[PDB]
């Protein structure tokens, strides 16, 4: 390794329902220069092979939640913790601190003036306090389930009950410092996350003094 001092940076948290347009929102910060760290991402990046998270999963239920290629076995870890809720207890007990220390490991490495931290389940999962500003990003629940079924071909069933534990749409507009509408047409989105981005980097830059 080489030498790194910890340095804390202007954290603002991206979060929204499954098919609200997150990732497109997302994208543009990215095509911005800002740096992106993604929730979804790092979950998959903590149970890849060598992982302590897999090893951990390995030792618990043994060979059969490896597959061949030593991948998760995600189906059968999926049907293991449905079954048994001690499982789940402590699978989310294992996998919560990795998530957020592998987080803040990225966000450690990273170089930018402020982060785009995209929490899916940052209400739902009481994470508020942990980002410096919350950006909202809102549609109405009937175009969550819209674009949910056309976009992974599942039934309006299956949507709604992916649905059912996150947040009500307001609840999570309560969290907000900044909401974006994203029913916009997508110049209309950039030019909402162009704004975001200059208000962001000057709150990011007189924070610098703390």
């Amino acid at each position: 390794a080489h030498h790194h001092h910890h340095h804390m940076t202007y954290t603002v948290a991206l979060t929204g329902g499954i098919g609200s347009g997150k990732s497109t929102v997302a994208d543009e910060f990215a095509h911005l220069g800002v740096t992106v760290i993604d929730a979804d991402i790092i979950a998959r990046q903590v149970v890849e092979p060598g992982t302590p998270a897999l090893l951990a999963i390995a030792e618990r239920f043994g060979p059969q939640m490896i597959n061949d290629d030593g991948s998760l076995n995600r189906r059968r870890l999926r049907e293991r913790i449905f079954a048994h809720s001690e499982d789940k207890a402590w699978l989310n007990a294992l996998l919560h601190p990795l998530i957020q220390q592998e987080t803040r490991r990225q966000m450690q490495a990273s170089t930018s003036p402020y982060l785009l931290w995209v929490v899916p389940l940052l209400v739902e999962n009481r994470l508020t306090d942990k980002a410096d500003r919350i950006l909202v990003v809102d549609v109405p629940k009937e175009t969550q389930i819209e674009r949910t079924i056309r976009r992974d071909g599942v039934s309006r069933e299956h949507a709604e009950h992916i649905l059912a534990a996150q947040a009500t749409r307001e609840q999570r507009l309560a969290a907000a410092d900044d909401v974006i509408e994203n029913m916009g047409s997508a110049d209309a989105v950039a030019s909402h996350v162009a704004r975001l981005h200059d208000k962001y980097l000057m709150l990011a830059s007189q924070a610098a003094s703390q």
